[PDB]
């Protein structure tokens, strides 16, 4: 099928509270082809190697992937999701907005 | 990920009986990349009615697909599954064996 | 959780055409508890073969079950679905309407 | 279908480390009927009200459910899963073993 650029959404499972265990999610959706490089960053640095969830699926040849890690939010730490695909000229970085 | 040739299996859901409504299946498994051409054939012509399940994937990026159609078997008619992929030099035809 | 009466829908997978192999379905939805008796009838007589899907439930504990069989529709034959549950006083019979 | 007692398994998603955000799972499997009361305890007291995962399913009228919460393991704290079902005379408590 024809190439399609992924939509990237970065969010925490529950409202962020410093010192309270949570899980950070990077949902990459509606893309084609499947070959994708997804990394979760903590202060511009990759945390642990995590692959797509079992909840991840395919619909009308397009791909819908979810990557998640458990984390304790802190005041000075900055979180982001780095995504690289054939449809992108350079790797895209989507920052995590605590207020969203 | 690296290229992987599909395993092709052609079978009817229930033991074949002439004049008795059944379901013909073509199960293509353990392949990479996802782009695949799958068509169910009846003698000369291609069955232009064939449906498919959703494209399912493993953690190791191997794809699984099931193509199916409702059919009434008959002693004279010959059924087959034509599969084309990047790993194949020419389209592979797997005939349906009523006895297996 | 509290008792909930099932919604019964009887339909063929594709629009009915005499002599053309199809699937007759009986979709029992939004019920509680899970224990249910579902039978497909051909001219008031119960079809022996009858297959069923896996039991599916919502986060709120309502059940969704699908009962199906391969069939060839004919002009002279009448189809129905007999459903029995704790919420029903007597078994409910839902006739198959070809035009619905 | 006939009554079947659940098999209860309590485990953390990753090897336990004090002060490191994790997931505490309680997998209740192969039970019938569906009506079940599952609570995760911290020193004999319930945590936040947790519903079953979307990975939860049904197989041959039996039920397979997964309940999970965030949590940060600490040295003093004891974790357990309290399960109540019709097949049990009194609520069963399965303690979390860090080494299992
Ligand atoms: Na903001
Ligand atoms: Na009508």
């Amino acid at each position: 099928m024809i190439q399609r650029t992924p939509k990237i959404q970065v969010y925490s499972r529950h409202p962020a509270e410093n010192g309270k265990c949570n899980f950070l999610n990077c949902y990459v959706s509606g893309f084609h082809p499947s070959d994708i490089e997804v990394d979760l960053l903590k202060n511009g640095e990759r945390i642990e190697k995590v692959e797509h969830s079992d909840l991840s699926f395919s619909k009308d040849w397009s791909f819908y992937l979810l990557y998640y890690t458990e984390f304790t939010p802190t005041e000075k730490d900055e979180y982001a999701c780095r995504v690289n695909h054939v449809t992108l000229s350079q790797p895209k970085i989507v920052k995590w907005d605590r207020d969203m």
